[PDB]
């Protein structure tokens, strides 16, 4: 199976600061990705 991220440029339908909204709500898949990662990373040891 392949993947389709060509739809995380659709990002550009925004403008700026505004933008800030529609990154921070949409912002919570990128969110758990991130977190999920630093679970591994574990920042500053424990």
């Amino acid at each position: 199976v392949h993947h389709q991220k060509l739809v995380f440029f659709a990002e550009d339908v925004g403008s700026n600061k505004g933008a800030i909204i529609g990154l921070m709500v949409g912002g919570v898949v990128i969110a758990t990705v991130i977190v999920i990662t630093l679970v591994m990373l574990k920042k500053k040891q424990y």
